[PDB]
């Protein structure tokens, strides 16, 4: 009777004041694509919860009628666009990984925060004008959708296919990095060895697609590890034939290939896909066979690549996990509601899930810090 309305006070409070934080150049496309999410959470957390505070009385609901429409609408509104912005970061993180030079490198402020613009737009016009714009006592229920088999078709369409689409892509990216980490990691770990000194090139060829060239060098020293043109493949290496070169006279090949690595993880303009195997991998047998590569070759500078490399590396491993962190806390909150639309209990426990998809909002900004 009074827990009711503490528990989603302070909540909104804490969510409300706690959104408007993150609202100083942190220009990253992540942060642009976590902007649109922080805006819904805001939206829905203060006014969803108000109303829902209000709607929980002993006079059914109060403001009926426009009220009842208004927060309706915002409500369905707010929470499709928090979906779909969660499908774009998923679909981001996906390409990203996949393409890491056709599509990595044409992420910019422009023509991404587009997409964040089509996100709301094909979700407001799907809901808003649907229930507004359609014409018991106080129930407030979408009247459009007054049916089960409706309610059923919503609930599958909104929540499951995306949910589906998210943790096929999450799984995919998750596996896609930890063969090449694991791959990798063997390169060392084992020595005199031939299937993981292949298996390093072959994550490498893997991690390289979208520029044909890259892939071409790979190909060409998978066939001379087991014609003439290795040297001029390798002269796209600025300040490195000399060295790599050397070392292709001729086992010895442990040492080239943790030295092509290092070389290929110089250029900024294919290093990010070196660096997310290399974040998911076990950060020292993969510093230590970096080392060895920056001995074998011959170390002309020094060791300026091995420090910010693992510098980038964890920058990366950063942004795996806080998109691990918004994506399980949508999936655990969200799932009472739309198990309970599965099986169609009392209004004792809706009205207990339908607030459990606003707890989603006040652990939405944690993970920004
Ligand atoms: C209606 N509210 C309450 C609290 C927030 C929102 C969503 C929750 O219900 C759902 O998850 C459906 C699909 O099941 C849904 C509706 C709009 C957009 C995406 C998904 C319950």
């Amino acid at each position: 009777v009074a827990f009711i309305g503490i528990t989603t006070g302070l909540l909104s409070l804490a969510t409300v004041t706690g959104n408007l934080l993150v609202l100083t150049k942190l220009k990253t496309v992540n942060n642009y694509f976590l902007l649109s999410l922080a805006c819904a959470d805001l939206i829905i957390g203060t006014f969803s919860m108000n109303l829902y505070t209000t709607y929980l009385l002993m006079g059914h609901w109060a403001l009926g009628t426009l009220a009842c429409d208004l927060w309706l609408a915002l409500d369905y509104v707010a929470s499709n666009a928090s979906v779909m912005n969660l499908l774009l970061i998923s679909f981001d993180r996906y390409f990203s990984v996949t393409r890491p030079l056709s599509y990595r490198a044409k992420r910019t402020p422009r023509r991404a925060a587009l997409m964040i613009g089509l996100a709301w737009l094909v979700s407001f016009v799907l809901w808003a004008p649907a229930i507004l714009f359609w014409q018991l006592a106080g129930q407030c229920y979408i009247q459009f959708l007054s049916q089960p088999i409706i309610t059923f078709g919503t609930a599958m369409a909104a929540f499951y296919l995306p949910v589906t689409v998210m943790c096929t892509l999450y799984w995919r990216i998750y596996r896609f990095r930890r063969r090449g980490a694991e791959a990798l990691e063997r390169a060392f770990s084992l020595e005199d060895d031939k299937e993981a000194l292949l298996a390093a090139l072959d994550a490498l060829a893997e991690a390289f697609a979208d520029d044909a060239e890259l892939t071409a060098l790979l190909a060409l020293l998978r066939r001379l590890l087991e014609l003439a043109a290795l040297r001029a493949a390798l002269t796209r290496f600025p300040e490195f034939r000399e060295a790599l070169l050397a070392l292709l006279d001729r086992a010895d090949a442990r040492d080239l290939v943790w030295a092509l690595v290092l070389a290929i993880a110089s250029d900024p303009r294919y290093r990010p896909a070196v660096a997310a195997m290399i974040a998911f991998g076990d950060a020292e047998v993969l510093r230590a066979g970096l080392l060895r590569g920056a001995e074998a070759l011959g170390l002309p500078g020094g060791e300026a690549l091995v420090e910010e490399i693992m510098a980038e590396a964890e920058k990366e491993k950063k942004a795996a996990r806080t998109l691990s962190a918004i994506l399980l806390a949508f999936i655990l909150t969200w799932t009472p509601y739309n198990i309970m639309v599965l099986v169609s209990v009392p209004e004792t426990l809706w009205e207990l899930g339908y607030w459990l998809c606003y707890v989603n909002s006040t652990i939405n900004i944690n993970p920004m810090c």
